[PDB]
């Protein structure tokens, strides 16, 4: 059993490399971020450009939605994060604290906290309402490539080019776990699984791994794509068949069977590295974004 994603819309607007695409939790919007210093908002179902959100002084590496789809947080080379009210476009807060480029960000499920990761080798935890830094974790020995909260917000997972995934207690800041698999390629992405039991991690040796982080066991690996250089997120597709989705440096989107780890589809059409993908929360829709030789975002839809 396999999906049949087919191309429905191609989106263009950004003038430099895209770094991230994310669907809003309410299904209405796609947000994208770029080295052009802009966030762009697009209609999730028809790909219609909605608006630009501007204010960062340098390129943006990541953007993330709050649980209620009302806010965005962005992470920039200008060493700030910004919290935005999406409907008005207003910058509610600028989060200053990191000493180098901010590379990743996420709200907790309650969307009262933000976690960030930086080239400064730290993870920071911020209060959304006040915009102030609550905690700084001396997390890694190289840039932090991803940060994500678990289901109830009590844990943070971080990944780094130092080759480590680490699990942090949100309240105490203690490093609870370090995951590594008898080799330490750089880790370019990590996130908790939909049910909260696993973490999915991308390493720059062309490999995705699904870990039981409590037991410290790698349960699945997904291979066949190309990923030796860029920060390419990976997704869980939860609306139809249980798939793992990722971009790839051979210009394709890869889709794997969660359980069997076989490739079930490859989506062709981009002319450069597929730097980012996202999966829609209710419909079988994938968004993909390619690097600057291509400069498009594509929306693909499947019947299953
Ligand atoms: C019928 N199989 C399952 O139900 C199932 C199997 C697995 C495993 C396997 N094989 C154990 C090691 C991966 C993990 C989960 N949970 S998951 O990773 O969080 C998850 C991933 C996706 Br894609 C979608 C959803 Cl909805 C989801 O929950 C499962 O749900």
């Amino acid at each position: 059993v396999k999906p049949n994603y087919a191309l429905k819309f191609t989106l263009a607007g950004h003038t430099k490399a895209v770094s991230s695409v994310k669907f809003s939790p309410n299904g209405e919007w796609l947000a994208s971020s770029s080295a052009d210093k802009l966030i762009k908002i697009w209609g999730a179902y028809d790909g219609k450009f909605e608006k630009t959100i501007s204010g960062h002084k340098l390129g943006i590496s990541d953007v993330a939605w709050s649980s209620d789809s009302n806010l965005l947080v962005s992470a920039s080379d200008d060493k700030t994060l910004k919290i935005w009210d999406v409907s008005s476009g207003k910058c509610l807060k600028t989060l200053k604290g990191h000493s180098n480029y901010v590379f990743c960000c996420n709200f907790n499920p309650q969307s009262n906290l933000i976690v960030s990761g930086s080239f400064d080798e730290s993870v920071r935890i911020w209060d959304v309402k006040t915009g102030k830094c609550l905690k700084t974790l001396p997390a890694h020995s190289d840039p932090v490539s991803a940060v994500h909260f678990n289901r109830d917000g009590s844990l943070i997972v971080s990944s780094s080019y130092d080759g480590l995934c680490r699990i942090w207690d949100t309240a105490s800041g203690q490093c609870l776990k370090t995951l590594i698999d008898d080799d330490n390629p750089p880790v370019s992405f990590v996130k908790f699984s939909p049910n909260g039991k696993y973490i999915l991690a991308a390493t720059l040796d062309n490999t995705l791994k699904l870990w039981d982080y409590s037991k410290g066991k790698c349960l699945k690996t997904y291979t066949g794509h190309k990923n030796e250089k860029y920060c390419i997120f990976a997704n869980f597709s939860v609306t139809g068949g249980k798939w793992i989705v990722s971009g790839s440096e051979d210009n394709l989107v890869y889709i794997w069977n969660l359980q069997t780890k076989e490739i079930v589809q490859k989506l062709q059409g981009h002319t450069d590295v597929v730097i980012s993908t996202a999966c829609h929360p209710t419909e079988n829709i994938i968004a993909s974004a390619a690097l600057e030789n291509d400069k498009t975002i594509k929306l693909w839809k499947s019947d299953c």
